[PDB]
């Protein structure tokens, strides 16, 4: 197993079809002892990560939550047992308002719309990686979730900002995080149907919108030379956990890009 | 005259060492009719404004003002003349409180700070083209200051994610000032020696952040295949202009780089 | 006029259609003496440049030759008049044999064949800055042309690499411009309809990239949030035009994208 | 085992501080079995390859060679047994005239001299990718060695323009290679202290460039938030691994940086 023994923090997890429950499953397929966290829905959460094939302590994390940030890393050596640290944290949390995706025109998104998803989005990186960086191992890795926002596209609207500011943000967690011997990447995938994913194809964020998310989904899998499929989310996974094991030994402040090759081209 | 009688929005003048002054005298200077916005100090702004080779309106113009904003299309209108159009509009704004900037740590940056910054230095962008793009004539053009935030860098901290925002809202202005016949586009700057810039080599953001702005400022030049003067501003509101010329006319949702080519080169 | 007593060299005229064509009637639109070079067919080039609302001298210059590459700058100067300098030059030259574009597959072009395609493509462009730079005016500012190879895409091949090449070359050729107060940049230009390029959507390179072509060319307009007109060249000679004047002086190893802000966006 | 029972083609061994020595060494330790090849140098190889953990083939490869090339899928078939597949391929090849690198001055390498390097540096990737695709399972996974040309930078010079050829042919090669369920894609290393870059530091491409390379060397470590150790090629070759393992099967068309984060920073 391509974990062994090296505990883990995992965020993110809401549903089974989040990207973060197939994070935990394969982490834990490699030999990984996990430690996950979720946000205002604990009753469902529990019962949602059952289903991971170990059970592993949860934790209540709301990221905007000063508290919950302040005690976490305590919360955490409770959780795994003092004289043990972290060798790898997972970020996989991201919210945005309706008004600043989809059909809703882009100027019109309220900066307290906005403000509040990059505070989830971009800003709680480091704000977990502050809380987490003292309770981890030499050789550890934080990695964090990313969706290409190079050039700009229809809907994805301010979300592509918050984006922009996490690849940014990412790159001076890797100057602090590298002080204690431990690298922070982020992972740029592809689309994947979440839950979430699934109501914006039935009506949710709009019509004009639900068109091009499909239109995008479609053309993602005609540019990647060897294919997207959206209903897959464990090659993201598996891509994470390289970037949690010690194969990557040498990449830090860094993208790496499971998207099927779609990003290298253009049609 | 590069800009005869084209009408043109100028905001983020403050002290003659502003890069947005410069921008206003090469402006005049090529045949440009200004409007100039200024933020807080109006009695000190106008009095620095009569240094311009021309005389030229000045309205308030705070961008965390809902109000400000939403009157911003006819006060304009009412300075210009009825049945008149801004041919160009200059963000050349920015803030950022200093626990996210200079020596502070990246990590003990507080939220209501960098999200204000980003509102200043990011979310006014659109929100300034959201007021402007009514009353903007086709073939119009916005422009707004950047500083390359692609690799991280020691002092520049939270602002540098200010920046990476803003480059990515530019995107999204482009695709609605589009609509207008209007380009929107980025001038990315080398450093600039404003007072405010002597200021943190004098003492004010710290000490050992004060010989990092000055072995970034000395590399810079170094750098770059032209050289750098950062006491010339200069060449910046040179390129600023030649956006808001009619010269560049297929350029748009860009970042042209105004650094003498430092970006470019390692060493 | 915009480039007013500025000497000019304009190489890759072979047609009206030529990018460098219409690049020769703006620069002389705005006040600039050229002098022309032109490759093998000199009895139709200097036929076709009597278009040109000014006569301007012609000159023999195939880049693979050696003799009339130690020769240039000596001709140039006899065609200017001895004491007078260049203040600009235009590379607009390149070439790719058909095993190396359209429906002939990519493995399949030997090594011959893209060589002399990324001679003529790439390394003329430091052959001719070698030649040009002796005899360059302070403040002098060269060109080439490109098509974005970021990404790959159907039929471009191996003239995509060629630019690549071309992008790495302009860089260092900032290095040693740089040392005589000489800019150097490239202009990324959107497809246009060339007579070459009108061939191609009649049946030239294939059936298959024909499609491709006509695919690819729609695309961009529709992804350019101002349009692209691959009918009209003007922009792009335009925009050229920008970087031979004054206006953007701190601009060097740089590529500017004259592409209607196409590549800024991905649907 | 994280390569267990694949079957690998190595390319590129000449000495013990070769990358892909190093290459082969933690592939077999991971339970790969090898196919080598090498070129001019046979008895030196086989006598070299003699170190590494395990027995393999040594084939003859010049990539110059059309034969060479025409034969290699076949010779390899006959290596590994009929039946049988390559599960990966290591292209880990370089070479160009001292010409075009080091003190000697960027417009002084003649094209014949620039092309070889090229040939050797860029083309022969697809090249090789050609030869044996023919012969690679579905989940096959070609990676290459790159230098991150983005920038250009002293010395490094023509070099630097071979691999910005080679990552966009890795690009297009990533098209083909999909077409069989193959990955392509590049590993963008820091400086590795080889033989041959240990002779640069004592006298062989000049003084100048002899300084320039120990700047280059110091500056990587002190970008690198990990920092940058050039006696060890290990997380190089470990980085390699993991794009021919099967845990970044989303990922084609790309460089992986495996260069301490320096690449990310600016100071
Ligand atoms: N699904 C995709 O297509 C895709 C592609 C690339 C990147 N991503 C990224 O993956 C991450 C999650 O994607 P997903 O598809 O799994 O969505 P998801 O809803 O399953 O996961 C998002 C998580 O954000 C959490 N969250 C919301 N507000 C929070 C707060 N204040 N504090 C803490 N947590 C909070 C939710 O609990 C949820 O678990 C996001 O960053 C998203 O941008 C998704
Ligand atoms: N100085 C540099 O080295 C440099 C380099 C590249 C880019 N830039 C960018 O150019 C712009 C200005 O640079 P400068 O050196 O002229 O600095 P400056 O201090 O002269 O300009 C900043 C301006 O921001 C304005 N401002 C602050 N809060 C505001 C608000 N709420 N509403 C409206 N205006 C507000 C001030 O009036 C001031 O004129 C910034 O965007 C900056 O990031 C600066
Ligand atoms: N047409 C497009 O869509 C497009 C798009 C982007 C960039 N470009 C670039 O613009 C430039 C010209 O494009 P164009 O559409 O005008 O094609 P064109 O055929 O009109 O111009 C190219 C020139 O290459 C010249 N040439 C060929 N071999 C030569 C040699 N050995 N020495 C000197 N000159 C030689 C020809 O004389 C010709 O004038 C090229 O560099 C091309 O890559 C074209
Ligand atoms: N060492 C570094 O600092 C460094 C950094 C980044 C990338 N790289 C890359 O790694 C690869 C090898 O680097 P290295 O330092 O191990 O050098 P090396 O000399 O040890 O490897 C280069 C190989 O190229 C081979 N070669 C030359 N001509 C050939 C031909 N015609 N056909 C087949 N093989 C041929 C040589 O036999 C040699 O084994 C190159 O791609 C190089 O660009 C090296
Ligand atoms: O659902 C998403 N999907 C995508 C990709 C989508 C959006 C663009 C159009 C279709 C693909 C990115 C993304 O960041 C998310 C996301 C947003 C908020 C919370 C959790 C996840
Ligand atoms: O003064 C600046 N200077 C720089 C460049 C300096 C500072 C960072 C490190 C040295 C270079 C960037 C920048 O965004 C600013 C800035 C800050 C606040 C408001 C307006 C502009
Ligand atoms: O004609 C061209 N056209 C384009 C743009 C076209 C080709 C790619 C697909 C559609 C856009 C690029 C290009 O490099 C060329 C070109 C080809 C040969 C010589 C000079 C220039
Ligand atoms: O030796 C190299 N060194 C480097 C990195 C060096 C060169 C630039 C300055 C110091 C780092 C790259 C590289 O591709 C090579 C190389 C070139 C040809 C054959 C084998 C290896």
């Amino acid at each position: 197993g391509l974990l062994d023994g090296k505990r883990i923090l995992v965020s993110g997890i809401i549903t089974d079809s989040s990207i973060a429950f197939h994070i935990a499953r394969v982490a834990q397929e490699q030999g990984a002892q996990l430690v996950l966290t979720g946000f205002d829905r604990l009753r469902l959460i529990q019962r949602i990560t059952d289903r991971l094939p170990a059970k592993a302590p949860l934790l209540e994390l709301d990221v905007q939550n000063e508290e919950h940030l302040a005690s976490l890393a305590g919360r955490v050596t409770e959780a795994i047992g003092a004289g043990n640290k972290l060798d790898g944290v997972v970020h996989s949390i991201g919210f945005m308002p309706q008004t600043g995706m989809g059909i809703n025109p882009f100027f019109d998104a309220p900066y307290a719309d906005v403000s509040k998803g990059i505070h989830i989005s971009a800003y709680s990186y480091a704000s977990m990686a502050k809380a987490l960086l003292p309770i981890m191992n030499p050789g550890g890795s934080i990695v964090g979730m990313d969706f290409d926002p190079s050039r700009a596209m229809p809907a994805y609207n301010w979300m592509t900002v918050a984006k922009s500011a996490l690849e940014s943000v990412n790159r001076f967690v890797a100057r602090e995080a590298g002080k204690y011997g431990v690298r922070s990447n982020l992972v740029a995938a592809g689309p994947i149907r979440t839950l979430a994913m699934s109501a914006i194809v039935g009506g949710a964020l709009g019509e004009e919108a639900g068109a091009q998310i499909q239109l995008l989904e479609e053309g993602w899998d005609q540019r990647a030379p060897i294919g997207w499929n959206m209903k897959d989310a464990t090659p993201v996974a598996k891509t994470v956990c390289a970037l949690l094991s010690d194969w990557l030994p040498a990449t830090t402040g860094d993208i790496i890009y499971a998207d099927g090759g779609a990003h290298t081209q253009l049609l």
